[PDB]
């Protein structure tokens, strides 16, 4: 279809190996949620401009759990919240800072990458996993579906904007 294929409604489903889901957050709280149960889950929350250090609740993997955010920025506030395994708590492993509003995961390598830092500069990382095949995502936001080889052009919507 079009190399910037989308946009897709919310839904459920287990990523393709080599392609960037870009999500286009619209409101506060759970952007998406994705596990394979095993030792991989995390969650992105989306926290609005100028929010003065606080508690919030966010319901992910099914449980209501507490999270400290802030965020001191006129930008959009994207947290990931990682564990590696089930009886662990979530911690906030990376964040990033977004004029765009635009969130990034791909499945690449044998691992999952994402963005982070802040915009129009944030780049990618990535994040180990001994079962990528079994990753699903639950998104909770319009996205898209770009390939990884036509990453310079999702790098350029995370950073610039659709
Ligand atoms: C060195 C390399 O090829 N790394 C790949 C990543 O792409 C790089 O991303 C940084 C930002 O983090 C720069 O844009 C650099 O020019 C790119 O080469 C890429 O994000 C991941 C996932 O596709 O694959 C790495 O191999």
């Amino acid at each position: 279809g079009s190399m910037l294929d989308g946009p897709y409604q919310p839904t459920t489903f287990t990523p393709p190996s080599d392609y960037w889901i870009l999500i286009n957050s619209n409101t506060n709280g759970v952007v998406y949620e994705s596990t394979n149960n095993s030792d991989f889950w995390t969650a992105v929350i989306a926290v609005e401009p100028h929010v003065d250090p606080v508690d919030r609740q966010y319901n992910v993997f099914g449980e209501n759990k507490q999270f400290n955010v802030r965020n001191d920025s006129d930008k959009w506030k994207f947290l990931e919240m990682f564990r590696g395994s089930s009886q662990n708590d979530f911690y906030n492993r990376r964040t990033l800072t977004s004029n765009t509003r635009l969130v990034g995961i791909l499945k690449y390598g044998g691992r999952i990458w994402t963005f982070h830092g802040e915009t129009p500069r944030a780049t990618t990382d990535s994040s180990n996993t001994a079962n990528l095949n079994g990753i699903s995502i639950t998104i909770h936001s319009e996205f898209y579906i770009i390939p990884r080889s036509q990453e310079s052009k999702c790098n350029e919507y995370i950073n610039n904007g659709l």
